[PDB]
Order: C-alpha cells, then structure tokens, then sequence
C-alpha cells in the first residue's frame, strides 16, 4: 500500500551509532530495523555482582536507531523461544497504540512487525511495556534504548546557523535494583522470574543499588573510553527510561543542549550540568578545546563515584595555556 | 473601596474544571470563590488502605480556580467546627503575606475572606501552610490544589498563533506517606492528630508509600477515564505541591508544553515527557491523532505502575494507518 | 607571559557577595583570589548535632567569586598543615584538566596557583574533587561554592532591556549525611577520617539527614535574615553541588530566572518555583512589591520545614492593598 524506497540499517552496539547522514537530500523512505530480545545473566560491577538482565539486541541500553523526519520506521521485533517471558516495544517517538506496545506483544517463539511514521524530531526513549507491574520491571531490567529523529536539513542553533557534529555517542543510563541477603551481600538468581519478588520489593522503595552507563560499572572507561580530538564537535545522546539524571562533562560544558531532547526547540547554550527527565532522552554537543581525560558523570556525585555512573573521554591535541594554566605547581606554604 | 463587577464561580471537583472563557472581552472583575475545609478518613487503594486526608472542598486535589490576568480573586475560606485543626491558604499566584497564608489562619468554627490581584499568568499551586512542621504535613495530607490565570487574549504559541483548547483537565498528583506496622501492613488511625507522629517519622525519610492522581489508585481509570476524540486539543494541567513529577502521555506527546507553568514564556514543542517541579503546576496541550486507550503517567514507572500514578484516556475516532500500522501480526519465527 | 592588569579581591562570607560592578568599561584583567581550606567540627542544628565539615575559607558554602567574561581568574588554593587530607578545586566555569582539579591537588602544608579564562557567562559551581569515592565525600562535607561570570554589559532580559540588581545574595544549599546510632541519636566523630566509613554507608542510600542553607538549620533567619525594601530588585544565586533543589520565594515570584544558571540564555519570566539541577547553580531576580516576612525554601516542604532548608527575608516598606487585602478578618461562621 505504502510505496516508498526501503533501506535496511545494520544496528551497532552502544555507545557507537550506526552510520547515517545529518542533512539529507533523500526524501522519505521506509527504514527497516530488527531487534532481537535476549534475557541473560550479566555481571554489572568489578566485584562480580550478577544481574538478571532483559535486553534488546543483547546490550544495555538497546541500540540507537537514527532516522529523519517523515521517514517510516519498520521494526521487526523477535522474541526467541530461549526467552521465558512475553515482551513488546513502545516508542516514545510514535503516535498511537501506547507507542506501539498494544500492537507488539509477543510470546517466546514469536515475532511482529510494526511501522510508525517519524512525525516528531528529537531523541526519544523506546522500551518494553508488557502490562501492569511488569512495565517497570522489564525497563529497570535493561529493556530500553533510544531513537533519534533528525530534521532533514540537520541540526541548527535556533538562530539560523547549522550545527554539525563530527561524531555521536549514545550513553544509556540504567538504574538497577539488586537485593541484598541478611549478611548484606548482593543476591544472585537463576532466572528473571525468580529475581522478580525480591526485586519488586526493592524497586518500590525507589533507591537503586547501582546506576551505570552502558550496562556495567566502568563500561565506558579504559580501553572503552570515549574519544575525541581538540576541535571535534561531539554529540552525546543521553537516555534514562525510569529515573532522572543530571549529566555533566567534567572539564567541559554543553555548548548546545536540548535537555528535553526535542529539536523543534532551540538548544540552550553554555551549560555546566543538564537534566534528563526520567522517561526521556536529551542531547548535548561540545567542541573540545583541551586534550586530556574528561569524566562524563551524572552530577549526583554519590551515584557517579559510588554507584557506577562515570564514563571517560580521552582527548588528543595541544594544550591551550590561555584557557588554563598551572601558574605555580604545588609547593610548601611560605 | 474597589468598585468592579462581581462574579460568583461554582467550583467543580477535579479532574473537571468550572466553565470559563479563554479569550475574553470582559475587563477585570472580582471573582468570588468559596472553599470549605474537610478533614476525613478516605480509602486510597484497591486493597482498602485508609488515610487521614485533609482537603479543600472534600477532594484531592482541591478544585482548579480559573481567572484572567488583572482579575481580583476573592476567596472565602471556611473551617467548620467539625474539623480539629487550624488551617489557612497560600496562593503561589498571589503577592505578599506568604501568599495569603499570614492573613488566613482560621480555627475550627471560623472563616476568612482574602482578596488578591492576579498579576501573573500561568498555572499555580495553592496549599495550606499553618506553620512549622505542620506545613508539609497538611500538604501531603491532601491540602493543595491549583489556580489558572489566563491572558485576556487566551493562550498563544509564542510565534503569534492562538492556541485554543477544546477541553481542560486538572490532574493533581499527591505523594502520600502511610506508615506500616511490624507485620508490614499499612496502619490505620482514628484522627489526623493520631496519624501525625508515625506519619512525620516516615515523611522525613522522603519515600512515599503511594503516589496517586485525584486522591486514589485508579481514580482516573474505568468509568472515570478521561476522554477525548481524534482532532480534539486537550489541555492537561498537572500540579505537585511537594515532590517532582515527570508526566508522559503514552502513545501521544506534549504538542505545546509550559513545564514551569507560566504563560509569559513560550511553550516548548513536541515533548515526550515533561517535568513538574515540586511546588508547582505545569500545563501541556495535545491534539489527539489516534483513537484507543492512552495512559497518562509519571514516567518513574515504579511510581506509575506500583505506587498508583496512572490515569487513562479513552479516545474515539478513526485509526490512522499512515501514522502507525501492524505490518505483520504476531507469528511464529521462521 | 600574560600582561594584563591585576586586581585583588577580598572575599566575603556568604550570603553576602564581594563588591563588584555589573556592567563595566574595564577590559579583561587577572583577578586574584585566595581560598584556604579548613576542616572543622561544626554544629548544624538547634539540637546541637555536630558534623565533620570540610570547607573553603571556613564557610559552607564557600564564598561567591564574581568576575566578567574574558577575565582571567587566578586562584591561590592553600591547604594548611593543620588539615589531615589532600584537597583540590574543580571550577565548572573553567575549561580543561577536570575543571582544574587535575592541576590543584595539594597535601596539608602545600599551596597551588591556577589560572583559568572565564569564557562562559553565568553562575557555576566550584568544588573539591580529590579522586574516586573521595569526590562525593568532600563535596557533601561542605567543599563547594560558586563563581559568577557576568557579561561586560551586565544582565539583560533577552528582549534588549537591561536588568540591574540592587543587591545580590548567595544561598548555598548543602545535603548532609549524619549517621545515627542504635538508640536513634546522631553520631559524633573526632575526625573526618573517623566519620568516613559510617558516612559513606549512609550516603550510598541517597537520603540526607539534613538539608541546610548557609551551613546550619536557621542560618538565614532572625538577626541573620536576608533583607530588602519594597522596590528593590534582588538577585538570589542558588547552588547545589550534589542534589537537586526547587527554590521558591513564599509570597513572591521569580520575575526573571536563569534556572540552568547561564546568561547566554534568556531568563524565563514570572516563575513560582524553579529547579536547580544537582551540580549547578542558578539565579533568580525579584522586585519586592510588599513588606513583611518572606520565606525562601526548597519546595520539597519536608526538606524545608523538617530537614533545615528555610531562609527568611524581612522586607520594609508600605503595604499595597490593591495587590492583596484581608477583606474580612477571621470570624465565627454565620
Ligand atoms: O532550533 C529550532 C528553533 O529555530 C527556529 C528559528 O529560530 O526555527 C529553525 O528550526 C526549525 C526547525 O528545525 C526550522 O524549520 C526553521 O526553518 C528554522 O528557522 C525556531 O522556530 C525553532 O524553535
Ligand atoms: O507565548 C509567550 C511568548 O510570546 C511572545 C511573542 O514571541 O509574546 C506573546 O505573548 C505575550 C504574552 O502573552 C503577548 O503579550 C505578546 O503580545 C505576544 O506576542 C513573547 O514575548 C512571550 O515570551
Ligand atoms: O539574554 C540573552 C539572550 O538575549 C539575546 C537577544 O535576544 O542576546 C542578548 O544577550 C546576548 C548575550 O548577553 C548579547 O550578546 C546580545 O547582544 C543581546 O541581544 C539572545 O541572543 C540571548 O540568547
Ligand atoms: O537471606 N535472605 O534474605
Ligand atoms: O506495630 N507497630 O509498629
Ligand atoms: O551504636 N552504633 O551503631
Ligand atoms: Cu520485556
Ligand atoms: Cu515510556
Ligand atoms: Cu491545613
Ligand atoms: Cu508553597
Ligand atoms: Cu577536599
Ligand atoms: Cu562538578
């Protein structure tokens, strides 16, 4: 019935983002994505704590899907028979049927195909929402990601100037609720079903045990640090499907920030810390001016340093002494 | 002394709103409202948990009061002798005397009349504030509502285009603190005074037991779902007098949103989730494009699904397959 | 190497702010500040609870530093030998080296001199950040303040009109984590090092025991109330280095508010309550219209009334009956 060209997208694991154009001369197309649900026990910290995760495509967050305004997004959702629970998908970018959730419920062994038109620009959460108390449980178990709907002319600053990024990263923040036993050690479970009772009791007290980026403490540090060069404009897309976050780039700024994540609104300029409302994604762009290590954190510093919510950037380039200099190194007080 | 025409308003229970004009050719008037305090034990969940509520006009939230910029709002506050405590009222829309709280303290058996000029447009909280530790207790017991001060020319989009709503609903979100006994069951009390000690201990730990719309789990579901039709522009006013909230219309958007609630500022466009700061009201308008059920939630999904914060909309009209379609129904994986 | 005029600033204790110009015809200069770290046991409430504080210049918050865009800020940080721990400083206003933290780590007995160029306007947090789990601990122990970077032409409303304040106050909000013993009394400790284990356990549960302005319950009340006169435009700078806050002036408004704190963005108008994201500072200006007492609170009313987060303003001038009047004093119900 709908006769537009079709384009397949090969999704990639976060924090990377599949190849895409910013400004395009393509007209609308049907863009085809596939997500396969995987339920799996994973390690979430350096002490070896385990967690019953539920994921789109094996990752937390699920992959970033990128399209342009007026595209039709056609998603094949697959729930293999090796899973134990029904799942679905709700796109905050979509209109009707609970974001698609009412049309995508699939038992283990089934798949479904949903199409929605991308009428609203910005970055948006997607997540599983199977019904009732299951909705929060599936989301905080890892079943969330994001989709970016770009204007066809790319991003702008709201004063008529183009904003082009040199690279984009997707940082998905996940609040996790891992119960402790009487001795005070984290509990491990054999199945998501068995984790449910204890996990729900903890969830309703609203305090996470862990808050992590990309699924694990230290995921985006060391070999897996984010990278840039002095002079590069980097877009950081940040989502949180359940709980607020307050991103901050230590040693940098948000030069242009859409904290509510929606490109019909002009970005704010020159922020120190921005706010991602639980159930939303936002985006910040920064042109790096200095080399060295930066940390990207939520600026609840207890969550950042003690609960897991810290990423690093390693930046190459030349140090600018005009911007900052150590006038006198540490020395004994006169 | 002040010689303007007087107009009486018959308040209605939320989520409905008394009849009013958007744009008006009336000039300023003295608009007269009456609020009668009622203290009462109420049921707040489907399990039969009870709660010592304190309310304006018998409802949680108190009713929405609607006026226009430059009107004088004259409120008669009544504290009948059947109540046990002093009460007052603080309007965030008003200027001076702690929002009127310093001029409205009334013991059981008394009434008072306050007038304030509506110099600031937007939606604003009102709440009881009797002094000291009583202030939070009365507010989280249900003594809060909102008032909407419209521009005389009605709402606009900040680019010169009128925004007219077809209907308005008021959703008041209430964080409730109900203590549990040693067995882990919710406690019941014979009076608000007796609930005070246990309730205050719990309040200071900052985690609610319930978060509800319109006073009870499921208040705005079933027979009492909100309603609309495809093509209707609906304004949703949302208040939270004590704690943040992150409203989201599942399957829709906020087409025009004043998250800080104040109409001197242009609305933001095309939001997925917005943020209501504790101690404020905000407003979002959406033109429905699809029929069916929508849920309106705070997008802390634990609060929404497990603690009570979910409303429904039932929308009539024709399904738009261009916006969304199930391409292939659930079927066995090839 | 850098040959600009030098200007020394004598810092003053909050909530006051050192003398400065708004709009200036001075060009860039090197502005020189000195901060001396002090670790000390302090009383934080009227019951006599003690707390192991760590401070810049002996105060919580540290003093407000005021400069203009394009100034170079040269800070001497001193860690006297009477202290027990290493410390450093991170300015959110600065670019590179973790905001200066990577260049300013000093042991007891040492000092360091850092210079950074003020390229971004607004109000910004500064705080200690010595590494790892120490980062949150030093911040919630009191090691944070703010710096205001003004445009050279002073503030404006984003529609071409100047906004000039008659006075400025700095309100620093501090979340404190004081553990309790088995009887339920607050614990006291002999050193910050000894407070660390118990304090960290409590911090990771994310619920503060106290939330205070200017370091103590009631700090900004009584003799130490903030003051103004009817007709005065007052700027209130508010910071929170770790946790969100929702400032509200009871009986007033935010006439012009930069909630994200950055003067490259136009202020919002006519707010009731605004939001300071943890890890940021914001600023609100209000022209007082009515005399009397006002309270300035975070509008989580439990935090304000029960945990310590309330300041007062005493305002002199003539009462305006047009804005508000008690039409009928409290009287028996007919
Ligand atoms: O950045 C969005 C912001 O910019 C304005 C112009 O100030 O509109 C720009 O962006 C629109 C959406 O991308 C474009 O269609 C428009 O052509 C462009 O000027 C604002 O209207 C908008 O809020
Ligand atoms: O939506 C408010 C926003 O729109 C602007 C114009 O961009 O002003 C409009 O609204 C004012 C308040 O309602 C009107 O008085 C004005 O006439 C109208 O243009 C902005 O100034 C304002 O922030
Ligand atoms: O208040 C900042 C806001 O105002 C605008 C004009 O609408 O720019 C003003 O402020 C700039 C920064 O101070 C000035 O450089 C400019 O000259 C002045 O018009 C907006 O661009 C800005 O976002
Ligand atoms: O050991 N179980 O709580
Ligand atoms: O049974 N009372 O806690
Ligand atoms: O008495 N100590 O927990
Ligand atoms: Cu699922
Ligand atoms: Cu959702
Ligand atoms: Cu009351
Ligand atoms: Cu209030
Ligand atoms: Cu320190
Ligand atoms: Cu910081």
């Amino acid at each position: 019935d709908l006769k537009l060209p079709r384009q397949k997208v090969e999704l990639v694991a976060p924090p990377f983002v599949h190849a895409h154009e910013q400004a395009t001369k393509q007209g609308p197309k049907i863009v085809e994505f596939k997500l396969t649900i995987e339920e799996k026990k994973v390690v979430i910290d350096e002490k070896g704590t385990t967690f019953q995760a539920m994921t789109f495509n094996g990752s937390m967050p699920g992959p970033l899907m990128v399209v342009h305004e007026g595209d039709y997004v056609e998603t094949t959702l697959v729930n293999p028979a090796t899973n134990t629970m029904p799942h679905n998908i709700d796109f905050h970018s979509a209109t009707g049927a609970l974001g698609g959730g009412a049309l995508t419920l699939i038992n283990p062994g089934e798949q479904v195909v949903l199409r929605w038109k991308a009428t609203k620009t910005g970055v948006f959460v997607y997540h599983c929402a199977p019904g009732g108390p299951m909705i929060p449980w599936h989301v905080v178990s890892g079943m969330n990601g994001a989709v970016m709907v770009l204007p066809r002319d790319g991003l702008n600053d709201g004063k008529g100037h183009a904003l082009k990024y040199d690279k984009v990263y997707y940082v998905g923040e996940q609040d996790m609720y891992v119960p402790r036993d009487e001795k005070g050690n984290f509990k491990s479970y054999d199945s998501p079903g068995e984790a449910f009772t204890d996990t729900e009791e903890m969830m309703k007290k609203l305090i996470p045990s862990h808050v992590v980026f990309n699924g694990k403490v230290g995921a985006l540090t060391g070999k897996n640090a984010l990278t840039a060069n002095v002079g590069e404009n980097v877009l950081i897309v940040h989502s949180q499907a359940n709980r607020d976050s307050r991103p901050h780039l230590i040693g940098g700024h948000g030069d242009y920030v859409w904290e509510t994540g929606k490109f019909g609104n002009a970005p704010e300029v020159g922020l120190e810390t921005w706010f991602i409302r639980g159930g939303s994604a936002g985006a910040a762009m920064y042109k790096f001016m200095q080399p060295g290590i930066y940390a990207y954190v939520t600026h609840n510093l207890i969550e950042a340093a003690d609960l897991c919510a810290t990423a690093h950037f390693k930046v190459e380039g030349k140090w600018n002494d005009d911007l900052m200099t150590q006038v006198k190194a540490p020395a004994e007080i006169p």
